[PDB]
């Protein structure tokens, strides 16, 4: 079963959640780990990826750092026509020195824009920001859209234990709506306030902690009414929607029960059900979930227009996953939406 | 009038996750709230249910405390033939005074056993323990199985921030294997080490935090190798498996990645995949999830023999949910397993 670029099978493969790193940023993580300012998540996640002697961690690091011929080759070998690229979690979000965070985010964005320019038919950019400074972040969203050819931004969930439902972060949403671009909420390790029981069992990372953190964050945003405030805003999440589609019946039941019993001041009546917001304002990718039953479930819940293919390169670079997706028992029209035309629509490619 | 007991529709309706309270234990929660020894989760959960004048809270309290004709009338009105009853979360697990914990658990168990004796064709008991004292808990498991006629025990997830994968709790598992009975791991609020970001958003309870806490607890039991140490052990969870069936592909992928890379001391090779353990040692109810797509997904993933009906009375007592379950697009044979015969098998009714 051959994996070829060019769309001869009836669609292009557009991979919508693909990571890169910059040497300068990984070096800051290593410095933070050495000087004791790294949070427990950073020590766990980047203490491993930047310091494990294994062939595997080593290959992920090398692949993350390449934005040229090797990445193109890996894409060609798996039949990936286009990749939507974003700076790997947690970006500059954990950094205490804001001059450094803004400088390195600017440089990461510059580097990405240069790579997309060099490979305009293969690489598509999502910008990185420094939510610590929402006003600068808003300017960088405009710069991404205006000068850099970027299609949106990726935020790596929380910023130092603070979440985007806080009014403090509103300039970011204001800017996304001004440029009419989607937000990808990508996972991160939980903050120190929440991580301990997961970390002790080995569950703080992609196995579990990622989905908890990210699902929590998107749920918080839905329930604060972000989509009533910003009805045009689209938020994309990976990993088959961080379980929210499967939890949907219970989410809506318990959300309505809480509101009606006036349990939490924070939880106020919304204009739509959570189901309603999933169908109008949330977009999902299958990153890390090359599994047909889950994909089909999620298509049924959210609509086939709102579920997209993502590989999660280089953390999950598996040719047999692409093969299993190419071979799903799904109509030609639906498969082409999933691999290609959904992404083309929602990222305005 | 259209929901009837007696099984004329082809099956009995056995509700496998039904709650009661004792006044004296609720009073201890109130005391702990007043004296500042309650954890944040108890304050949130029981500060609401024991004190709110809302319709939802008052009905829950009233129904939780009844183990006689009012409960029977509520069951008759919704066609529920039998209910498997357990002391409502968090039971005695948060109590600092062990003598008090052991005493109140004993009394809750004797109270339940009295009710089952009085209505033996309607009420089935799961016992409650005090995992703070694992050895006492082992003896109470003996007593439940051999003297009180109970079919298993329910543990309300964590005990004072500690999880059952610790060797400290091993006497509980030894005892369950000895009497050959299932453990139901029911939710609780997250411990103080994890709860803050959920609590601040109104998400610490059943809407989200419950699933995070219970899924993490089952997952860490699986990854520590509990089912290799005790291959006969069956662990039941509600809420459609706390999303673990939906996450399965990601869980197995990332579990294997973590094992092979030696990332974590508590994540070593297991004899089966996580999927393997779901199909041989884990059992699921649909408590809180009266939703055909999720039920069918779960049946597909774990096997239709391993998925059972639960109402979650009184937290979710909805005649229209029972009607929706009766109307599902399933064979008569599948429906009978789901409502009746799986429970008869797994609880040894
Ligand atoms: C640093 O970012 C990631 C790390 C990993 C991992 O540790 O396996 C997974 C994904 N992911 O999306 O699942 C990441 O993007
Ligand atoms: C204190 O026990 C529970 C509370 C809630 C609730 O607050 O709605 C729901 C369930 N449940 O399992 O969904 C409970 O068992
Ligand atoms: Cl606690
Ligand atoms: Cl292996």
């Amino acid at each position: 079963q051959d994996l070829k670029t060019g769309g001869e099978q009836g669609y292009l493969r557009i991979a919508t959640e693909e990571a890169f790193a910059t040497r300068e940023i990984i070096d800051v993580y290593l410095r933070m780990i050495r000087d004791g300012t790294a949070d427990k998540g950073m020590v766990s996640l980047w203490g491993f990826y930047a310091q494990s002697p294994s062939e595997r961690a080593t290959q992920i690091l090398e692949r993350l750092l390449d934005l040229g011929e090797r990445r193109i080759a890996d894409m060609d070998a798996t039949g990936i026509d286009k990749a939507i690229l974003a700076l790997t979690s947690p970006g500059v979000q954990p950094l205490h020195d804001l001059d450094e965070a803004r400088t390195l985010a600017t440089r990461a964005n510059d580097t990405l824009a240069d790579a997309c320019q060099k490979y305009p038919d293969r690489f598509i950019g999502m910008g990185t920001v420094a939510p610590q400074d929402p006003e600068w972040s808003a300017r960088e969203i405009h710069r991404g859209a205006r000068e850099l050819g970027f299609k949106g931004i990726q935020i790596n969930s929380h910023t130092q234990g603070r979440y985007l439902d806080e009014e403090f972060f509103d300039p970011i949403f204001r800017a996304l709506v001004e440029v009419d671009q989607p937000l990808y909420i990508h996972p991160a390790t939980s903050p120190d306030s929440m991580i301990d029981p997961m970390l002790e069992a080995g569950l703080d990372g992609a196995i579990f902690g990622f989905g908890v953190e990210t699902g929590m964050h998107l749920l918080r945003l839905i329930t604060i009414g972000i989509f009533d405030k910003y009805p045009s805003l689209q938020i994309m999440v990976g990993h088959m929607g961080e379980a929210l589609p499967y939890w949907l019946y219970r989410l809506d039941y318990m959300h309505q029960a809480g509101v009606r019993s006036q349990r939490y001041e924070r939880m106020k009546p919304l204009k739509k059900t959570i189901e309603g917001y999933l169908k109008s304002n949330v977009l999902v990718t299958n990153s890390g979930v090359a599994w047909e039953p889950a994909i089909k479930f999620c298509q049924q819940v959210m609509g086939e227009d709102r579920v997209m293919y993502a590989m999660n390169y280089p953390y999950q670079y598996v040719a047999d996953e692409v093969r299993a997706m190419d071979a799903m028992d799904m109509s030609a029209q639906t498969k082409k939406k999933f691999f290609q035309t959904n992404a083309e629509k929602w990222f305005k490619l």
